[PDB]
């Protein structure tokens, strides 16, 4: 009875084990290998957030109940989940190839990053409709963002509230909230490119909700091009807010992220914690979306809106 679809998760994509590092930064460095001082840093990177193996389950778990749940809330459609990923396999076009041997013909495309952006989202749906059109007999509806679905806005004021709930009295009355996102080149200005836009939006939405009046967009992880680069960066925004005006404790929402990976554990928990540590203030990152229910669905009500379902 039901309609069978294709159901393509898409994500940056992260290293299987130690040995991956080196071909995934490769590929992330437009194909400039990192030098053997950089490689071994990125090594002990992955080995201070305590391993490489965990973060790369945590894509395949979020597609895995992604598909589970679709097909358990509504009746009408079987979803199939395929993962498709920009910096290792399996590759964007490795998964839609899949998708028509396996003699889909309909699928719905999600990028696992709320905000849409002309580098991140845009290409890749361009890239998985390419591929489609390349094969023939596929058609492919895609997500172009999702920061506004009001149910993920919830998951992050629930949390947000959990932290600030938890501070003492002091802390509590002076704190700092820094919501970001992966930063990208300037150079997207010239497209009227909305991913900063988005992230302001998210911001707003988030501290809204969670009743906080202090917060402050900022960027993070920026890539070395020759170019900008989207700032201020988060290790920045945190010491210039202390110097304006005092804070005493920061909490970091990396809303661009929906999962625990190096981009969190290192560049909010390490990266902002030196700083916060060093100013004397208290350092708080809720817990990422990762495959937890509360998300899952969240991802699914997306899905089912996109399809008018
Ligand atoms: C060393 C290097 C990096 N990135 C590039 C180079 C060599 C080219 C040059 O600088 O002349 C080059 C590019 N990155 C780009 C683009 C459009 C280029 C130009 C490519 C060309 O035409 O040659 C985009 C881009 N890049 C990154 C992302 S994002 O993570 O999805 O946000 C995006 C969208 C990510 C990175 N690129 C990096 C690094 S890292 O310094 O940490 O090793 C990162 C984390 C480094
Ligand atoms: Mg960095
Ligand atoms: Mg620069």
């Amino acid at each position: 009875s039901r309609k069978k679809m294709g159901l393509l998760v898409m994500a940056y994509g992260t290293p299987y084990k130690e040995e991956d590092i080196e071909r995934y930064y490769t590929h992330i460095r437009r194909g400039r290998k990192p030098e053997p001082e950089m490689l071994q840093d990125l090594k002990d990177r992955y080995e201070a957030i305590g391993g490489i193996s965990p973060l790369a389950q945590i894509t395949e778990q979020q597609a895995h109940n992604l598909e589970q749940h679709l097909n358990e809330i509504q009746d009408e459609i079987t979803f199939k989940a395929y993962i498709g990923l920009k910096h290792i396999e399996p590759f964007i076009e490795d998964a839609v190839a899949e998708m028509h041997k396996d003699g889909i013909t309909e699928a719905v495309s999600i990028v696992l990053a709320p905000h849409f952006s002309t580098f991140s989202v845009q290409s890749y749906n361009k890239r998985a409709k390419e591929e489609a059109e390349k094969l023939g007999g596929l058609t492919i509806t895609s997500v172009e963002s999702w920061y506004d679905e009001p149910k993920f806005v919830t998951y992050w004021v629930d949390r947000v509230k959990e932290t600030y709930a938890s501070m003492p009295e002091d802390e509590r009355e002076n704190a700092m909230l820094i919501v970001s996102a992966h930063s990208l080149p300037e150079k997207i200005k010239e497209f009227g490119d909305p991913y900063p836009d988005q992230l302001h939006e998210s911001a707003k939405l988030i501290a809204e909700g969670a009743g906080v009046s202090e917060y402050a967009v900022g960027w993070q992880s920026e890539g070395n091009t020759p170019d900008p680069w989207l700032g201020p960066d988060v290790q920045d925004l945190t010491r210039d807010l202390f110097e304006q005006k005092g804070y005493q404790a920061f909490v970091y929402v990396p809303v661009g992220f929906v999962a625990d990976h190096l981009e969190v554990l290192y560049d909010n928990d390490y990266e902002c914690k030196v700083v916060t540590d060093d100013i004397g203030a208290s350092y708080y990152r809720p817990e990422m979306p990762n495959a937890k229910p509360e998300f899952i669905d969240a991802l699914a009500t997306v899905v089912l809106k996109k399809l008018g379902r």
